[PDB]
């Protein structure tokens, strides 16, 4: 079982024998393993105590990510309750300003980020539970976040005012910064890293659309991860799926094995997409499964999709022995 906030305390980047990694208050390496909500506008019913209790207790998650797409400003309320439910259920919590369309974390439509982050931070001053993720997936869709240094620099100009502000009020939280091409470029930050001892860099992958190795070569995403790591950055996988990059297809579980070996061997924390019951391969729950499992109840394994079942075993760290899906 991966360590809970009750035993890990404040997370910080530590260095051991020349290598940086995510560590706890005691100065030991730690790995976070959990689940991301789907968009909190589309799937807010996951923000319930019985669900968060089940993920923490049964799935043995030490983290949950609250994907707030940027609909209504009322979505902000489900984030607050989610933060509350996570603290109360002994889990780290990623507050994800979930940019996607447009792709630019700056571009007009994302005005209130610093403002939003200010609010959450004020409500929970230097709370050990919270991890701030400033921009889910900077990307080229309706934006000039290009797949290069110039694109990384726009992301950096967006992130720094928010980081400084957070640090000024005494917030020593892990901050995770996204990067170009849907957060597949943590290597771009090597060129010009954020001067903050507790900033990490996102990487995202979908195992049906990305392999660790192909035709003898390290794949693009895995090698971009390696480049950031070799150059003294740390990487946190705030979103990966067992499906294709659409969120559907497969699941691709043999490829997931290889990704997870690669991440565990490098002590890279990871959060699986997603806690939906949408009819898509990446969704952890069957379409007929309620996102509230009931009072004192967990979801049964047969209420979980093939992906959900697989990720649950991996979060727990138990061998994966899939159930029979036919009975007569
Ligand atoms: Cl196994």
């Amino acid at each position: 079982m991966v360590k809970k906030p009750s035993l890990a305390g404040r997370l910080k980047i530590i260095e051991i024998d020349g290598r940086k990694t995510l560590g706890d208050q005691h100065g030991n390496p730690i790995q976070l393993r959990g689940m991301s909500t789907h968009g909190l506008q589309w799937f807010p019913q996951i923000i319930n105590n019985n669900a968060f209790s089940a993920l923490s207790k049964d799935w043995e998650a030490n983290v949950i990510r609250l994907a707030m797409y940027v609909t209504d400003p009322s979505v902000k309320e489900k984030v607050i309750e989610g933060i509350n439910l996570a603290i109360k259920n002994d889990m780290y919590v990623i507050v994800d300003w979930h940019i996607l369309n447009p792709g630019d974390p700056n571009a007009k439509i994302y005005s209130g980020a610093k403002e939003f982050f200010k609010e959450i931070a004020s409500k929970y001053p230097n709370d050990l539970h919270i991890i701030y993720e400033l921009a889910n997936e900077p990307n080229p869709t309706e934006s000039d976040i290009t797949n290069d240094i110039a694109g990384w620099e726009k992301v950096k100009k967006y992130a720094e005012p928010i980081i400084k502000m957070l640090r000024d009020m005494g917030n020593e939280n892990i901050i995770i910064v996204g990067n170009p091409e849907w957060s597949t470029r943590p290597d771009l930050a090597v060129n010009d890293p954020i001067d903050d001892k507790n900033v990490m860099y996102s990487a995202h992958f979908y195992t049906g659309s990305a392999s660790v190795w192909e035709n003898g070569n390290k794949g693009h995403i895995a090698r971009n991860i390696e480049k950031a790591l070799e150059n003294g950055l740390t990487v946190f996988v705030t979103e990966w799926g067992t499906s294709e990059a659409s969120g559907d297809g497969g699941p691709y579980l043999n490829e997931a094995d290889e990704w997870l070996e690669f991440l565990n061997s490098n002590n890279i924390s990871w959060v699986n997409w997603s806690l939906a019951n949408k009819n898509e391969a990446s969704a952890a729950f069957l379409p007929t499964t309620s996102l509230d499992p009931g009072n004192g109840k967990v979801w049964a394994v047969n209420q979980l999709s093939l992906s959900g079942e697989y990720v649950r075993a991996r979060i727990k760290g138990i061998p994966y022995k899939p159930i029979s899906r036919e009975t007569m």
